C-alpha cells in the first residue's frame, strides 16, 4: 500500500565519497577500487570558469597537487589524468568499501537516485529522471560538484551521473563516469539555456499504473485511442511521443492490472484535455513522470 | 538551487537491518549493540492477528524458536523480552556495524526518512512525516514490517519508528523503539479508522519559504495578517492550528527572505482561498506539507 518516491539504499556510494582539493577548491570526488573521479573544474579558480582552457591549467599540476581525503585520512595520488570532463586520481589504496559496479550512460527519462555530498560527507538522497532536454532537477548548492547519480541491482551499483554545475535557471547538468555531459552542455560558466522541458510519456503511464494498483482509480474511464491519436495530444501538451517500444515496456503493468496500453492512454489524454479537476493521483496534483515503467514494478512487488 | 524530498543517507541504518523469523513469519529485525528490535506480530500466524493475546502467544516461544540471519549469517538468540509491541532479541554477538544512536518518540508534524526493508534487506528509502492523526503515508507492502523511521545529526541516528501495519485505507501504522504506537492504533488485524489527516502549517509556511529561496515567489502578496485571523482560514481549511511556537521555529527562514511571518501567512491565506489557478510551487500543483522548517534550513544550507 501507498506509492513513494523512493530512492535506492545510499550505503554502497556512501562508502565511496572522498573529498578532493586542488588548490582553492574543495569538491567531491567518487573512490572506486584505486581511481578517484571528480569534475575536471576542481582545477579551476573562479575567474577560470569563466572561459577554462583545462588541459593547459592541468600542466601547472601535479600528483600532489590534488588533495583526496576520505573520512579524516589522506590517500597518496600517485597518477592523474584527464578523461573527457572528468579526473581520474589513481592513488596508492583501493577502497576496501568498493562494492561490485558499473559505469552506464543513461538515456533522457530514465530516473536514478542522487547522493548529494558536500567536502566528501552525505547530505541526502533523492530520485530523479535525466529530462528529454538533458538537464536533471536536483537540489544542489556550491560544494555539490563531483556527487553522483545511480541505480542498483541485486549487488551491482551503476553509476550514471556526476554533479558538474547549475544552469541560470536553477536546472542541473553533468555527466556520466566517462567524463560525457547528458546533452549539450560545457563545463563553462557560459549561459547555457535547456530546451523544452518535455513530459516522459511512459513515465507517467507506469505512474498511472501504480496508481490503478494502489486504488485511486478516479481517473479510468471508458473510452480508448491509438497510438497516432494520443501523439496527436501528446505533442499539444509537450509530452514525447509514445512508441511501440513504451507499450511493450507498459505490458507486465498492463497484465496486472488488466486495463491495455491504449485504455490508459485515453484516460491520460482525458487528463491533459480536461484536467485534474482540483482533484490528486497518488497524493499529487500534477502528472507524475520521474517514475519509469521499471520503477513502478520494483516498488509494487518489493524488490530489495 | 533546486529544492527535493530528500531523504538521510541510509547507510548506518542498512548496516543495521536484519531478518527475523518465528515459526512461519519472517519480517525484519533492527540489530543495535546485542540487541534486535522486531515488531511482537513476528510470533503470530494470520489466524492469531485477528485477536491475538501476546503473552500467552509469547509462552509458547523459546530463544531457539527466532531465527535471526544479518546477511547470510545466523546469529546466536541468547534472550528475548516484550517490551509494549517490539520483541528484543538478546543475541551472543554486538553488531559491529552499530552506529552512534537514540530512540526518540516523535511529534506529529515531525519528518523522517524511512529505509523500506523485506527479509532484511533494504529495498529503498524515502520521506515521511508523522501526521497530526498519527498515521504516516509510507510505501510498504506485506513482509516490510520492522522497516525503520530515522533522523541523522553528525554521526548519531535517532530512530523514531518502526513499521507495524497498514489500515484499510492504505496508510500506515507504527510504534516508536520502545514499542509504543503512535496514535490509538493497536497491533491486531480489526478495523482501526483514522482521524482527520489535518494539514501541518508550519511546514507548508517553511516550504513556502524553501520556494521563496528558490526563486518560485508569484505567491507572494501585498497582504499581512495575524495569528487569530490566519487560524480562522487554517481551520475552514483542515490545518493545524499556527501558535507563536511554530512562529518562533520560523524566525530564521523569516531572517534570512526578510519576510515576515504573517506575512507568508497572508500569502498562504491566499492561496488557500484562492487556489493555485493551475501554477506550481517547487514542482508541486499542492501546498506540500512534509518538509519541516529544519528540514528546509538543512537543504537549504547544505548540512552534512
Ligand atoms: C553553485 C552551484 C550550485 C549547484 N550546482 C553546481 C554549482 N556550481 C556551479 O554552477 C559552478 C559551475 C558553473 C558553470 C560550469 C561549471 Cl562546470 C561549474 C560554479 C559557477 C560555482
Ligand atoms: C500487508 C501489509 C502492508 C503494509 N504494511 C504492513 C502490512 N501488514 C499488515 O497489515 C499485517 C498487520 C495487520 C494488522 C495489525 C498488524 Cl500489527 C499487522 C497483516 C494483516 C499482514
Amino acid at each position: 500500500s501507498g506509492f513513494r518516491k523512493m530512492a535506492f539504499p545510499s550505503g554502497k556510494v556512501e562508502g565511496c565519497m572522498v573529498q578532493v582539493t586542488c588548490g582553492t577548491t574543495t569538491l567531491n570526488g567518487l573512490w572506486l577500487d584505486d581511481v578517484v573521479y571528480c569534475p575536471r573544474h576542481v582545477i579551476c579558480t573562479s575567474e577560470d570558469m569563466l572561459n577554462p582552457n583545462y588541459e593547459d591549467l592541468l600542466i601547472r599540476k601535479s600528483n600532489h597537487n590534488f588533495l583526496v581525503q576520505a573520512g579524516n585520512v589522506q590517500l597518496r595520488v600517485i597518477g592523474h589524468s584527464m578523461q573527457n570532463c572528468v579526473l581520474k586520481l589513481k592513488v596508492d589504496t583501493a577502497n576496501p568499501k568498493t562494492p561490485k559496479y558499473k559505469f552506464v550512460r543513461i538515456q533522457p527519462g530514465q530516473t536514478f537516485s542522487v547522493l548529494a555530498c558536500y567536502n566528501g560527507s552525505p547530505s541526502g538522497v533523492y530520485q530523479c529522471a535525466m529530462r528529454p532536454n538533458f538537464t536533471i532537477k536536483g537540489s544542489f548548492l556550491n560544494g555539490s560538484c563531483g556527487s553522483v547519480g545511480f541505480n542498483i541491482d541485486y549487488d551491482c551499483v551503476s553509476f550514471c551521473y556526476m554533479h558538474h554545475m547549475e544552469l541560470p535557471t536553477g536546472v542541473h547538468a553533468g555527466t556520466d563516469l566517462e567524463g560525457n555531459f547528458y546533452g549539450p552542455f560545457v563545463d563553462r560558466q557560459t549561459a547555457q539555456a535547456a530546451g523544452t522541458d518535455t513530459t516522459i510519456t511512459v513515465n507517467v503511464l507506469a505512474w498511472l499504473y501504480a496508481a490503478v494498483i494502489n486504488g485511486d482509480r478516479w481517473f479510468l474511464n471508458r473510452f480508448t485511442t491509438t497510438l497516432n491519436d494520443f501523439n496527436l495530444v501528446a505533442m499539444k501538451y509537450n509530452y514525447e511521443p509514445l512508441t511501440q517500444d513504451h507499450v511493450d515496456i507498459l505490458g507486465p503493468l498492463s497484465a496486472q492490472t488488466g486495463i491495455a496500453v491504449l485504455d490508459m492512454c485515453a484516460s491520460l489524454k482525458e487528463l491533459l484535455q480536461n484536467g485534474m479537476n482540483g482533484r490528486t493521483i497518488l497524493g499529487s496534483a500534477l502528472l507524475e513522470d520521474e517514475f519509469t515503467p521499471f520503477d513502478v514494478v520494483r516498488q509494487c512487488s518489493g524488490v530489495t
